[PDB]
């Protein structure tokens, strides 16, 4: 009964400014790129296998400012409000506005070598509170935190965190992109 | 080990089939599958289906107009089905004159199976519920979750099944068959 | 050394459909399946069933309205049931239109049996009687122990079988088929 | 390697038969398939059938008079078939009664397969199509297509299902029955 | 197989000493054992035990005076004893201080047993009851059949527990332990 | 691998005996089990329990008056358990004199164990938990939960212990015993402050 799909796409256009800028994102087929939410619409239940969110810069080597990554695994927790707290999150990677094009290969599925410099994280799949998620929206996410925030630890695997900072400008420098790169299992057709 | 295991089959619904469709559903859950189940399980705090079959069998002449759809929901979220067309999609469905099944009677005592092609009977996912461990749960417990949020109910519920009946030939409900539900359970932590 | 044992199928019931339920049932014991055994079995004062089967064949047309049930109760003191979702309950529980039952002719004559999903028929639990050895008694025996206590004929009689007619066209009984018990039983120490 | 490999059942055709021969047909492609499927693969710019199975399933009384036909062409140029006779000769072609068909059942749910000899079921040539790599198109790109060369659309639709109602008792057309379609399909190269 | 396996331990009875012997009795059948297992067993019309013990556990100070006593009777027409005497002459007769027993824990939650040598707990000899398939009975059918005849109830029920309790240093009864009952049960053939 | 083991023994309730039945609970999760794990495992935002033991070891005279009982409850919905015969329905239900319980502790400190059948020592069924990664969760959290409705607390708490005293020869709590709970648990994924 299991469709199985493994794909990339663009899931956040990424600026910095002088100052820190928390972003983030859920980890679910509605919100992790346009492509799979039509997609993954068509089924009522999913596994993510894989998920990796990759940064990939378009900007000058001269840009200053940094991009950091993590993932938090509990939507009760607040947002990080700082460098400091983000760094303690598995798969907390860092670099400056400028790198992480080595990131590449992961996208395309290519043979990856010196991936040293790669601005990309990945989803610890296995230790999600379970393995089949319904495919919600983030309509159903937000009224869901409404009643308790905690109803929504069921309905969503977890959110990835992004922090922009040490910027020269306090208005946004076109920085870079964050691609999606993941394996899903979506299972349980549905006409709605 | 404290896993008191039981297979039982038991009567768990009356069909009756009109000119126009009729979509009925039933939550797969010990309170709601039959009667006699009902009282026995109640005395254990939590479950796990190893297997839930519903049957149906007819009790009409072959000259009974009329057809029966059956089918499993795994999100409590998804609207019950309102066409053919829709249930078709959902994982189990079968589909049957109301006056075939008669080979599925096999499945319902137990006895050697060997040609089943025209039984009306279906299967549910065990592999693919969100837990393997369930509570057992009223209809009451069920209303007062969705009553404050829908998404509350699926951590309660494994599945629903759903049962549409139309093609009749009066607008005044024909007696077809019954459903019959053949399950393997799993007991566990006991209640006084 | 001692055993005389017997194989054979005989007609053990005449049946017909009404619109409203109608429940009987018959003793499992010698005196009671069939005419022949009762008259040959006498002629020794204890037997043990190695295996019993009752068959439904049908004999109306396909356009018969009704269903059969049958079942085992195993206590003579367990309450004859009143409903189908009682019945439904019983172990060799089996249902059908009253027009199905044909595949189960196989089994009165002994043949090899193939397409059986259809049949009709259903089997006593020689395992989980009381005792292997029970004395042949009469309906009168039977009668008067149930008169002093009905606890009494429970190690008389070794099952009852409970049948349930309903779901017809008419209020006058239709004619719809015939049960028949194809039995293995040992017979010993004889009696004049 | 980019393939997303998809194995369904849903719903293609509901059936009425007439006392004079009605003969339709229906695109052995995504688009026309189903609505589900439609949906689905348009997310996609080229598919490959793996497998297609069409399944008639009766929902009339056996006392129905009336009979279907099915069969497929494969090439889109051919003139539709006006009687029987023309029709039995095509690939997996099949005949049946209206009132006919259950045992194709286990087709559809997938499950198994024992005695589907008297299912009105038939499949697709895979191995015989055009080319491997087919192009989505909706009834629109053919019916335009057509409109230039009828041979413009050969490279574009895999094959034809032809379906014939006749034998029917009635000038109005009478509930039969459903078609419904399983299938595994190849889809590849997403596309926003 | 048709037999549902249960194993449990509850609270089976209270106990309190006094100056003056004092024998009381259970029946051990799932009725009289515990009210949870009452409930649960009286959905089944027959049962085995494969393992029943009785064991006290003490919850008075170790200065408390008295003795506790019990053995099994297997014969519900034997007269219950009205000595120590008598009662150390049963199968399974053990004997202790009323402040003693804790050792007999470990059988209650089934954990690794070692040190039970002071523990005043007891097993039915399940090897020699008088047949292996009992019916559930009442209190009430035990003293109904027992009105008739008291061998009518030796079918019924398969053995007597029997308790003395006595050495206490108060006329009335003080606050001694608990019996509990650990059973495996063996519950076929379901009843509505 | 993420996950940080740990294994422990401490405090986890002090226990006082009446002549009445006094029913109590504690919610099996690290905020509630210890004031040590508590602090600890709060670094982390999830948590398993690979084994949990709640072991009672006495401080009382022998000829004390009173008996102690401890089960675990696994559905939050479950009402808390009134009397002796329904507790001891409950899976790892254990019993004994309020003085009794001294062999429970060479599990403590994970000795090598012997004697031990007249330990007042109960285990929690892992394997039989709802799921394996829990949120860490305060009582106030919890608490939280169960005012919108009481079964989005499950899959917040893996389970509660129950806990009677009664039997006493006082109307007042005397001095009986302590309960210490023995752990082995997984913590994942940390957070920070």
């Amino acid at each position: 009964g299991i469709t199985v799909l493994t794909h990339s796409e663009l899931s956040a256009e990424i600026g910095v400014t002088d100052s820190i800028v928390v972003s983030s994102e859920l980890v679910m087929p509605y919100t992790v790129g346009t492509w799979l939410r039509g997609v993954a619409a068509n089924w009522s239940k999913y596994s993510w296998l894989s998920v990796r969110y990759t940064y990939i810069p378009s900007c000058p080597s001269s840009t200053a400012g940094s991009i950091h990554m993590g993932f938090q695994y509990d939507m009760a927790d607040t947002v990080p409000v700082s460098v400091n707290q983000l760094s303690n999150l598995r798969g907390y990677v860092s670099g400056q506005v400028w790198s992480g094009s080595a990131g590449l290969c992961f996208i395309n599925g290519t043979r990856c070598s010196d991936t040293s410099t790669a601005i990309s994280t990945t989803l610890d799949v296995s230790k999600l509170g379970k393995k089949w998620y319904p495919y919600k929206t983030s309509a159903d996410y937000a009224t869901a935190v409404g009643v308790d925030v905690n109803i929504a630890t069921p309905l969503v695997p977890a959110r990835l965190v992004i922090a922009l900072l040490d910027g020269s400008s306090s208005t946004a420098v076109a920085a870079g992109r964050i691609y999606c790169t993941y394996t899903i299992q979506m299972i349980e057709p549905t006409a709605s």
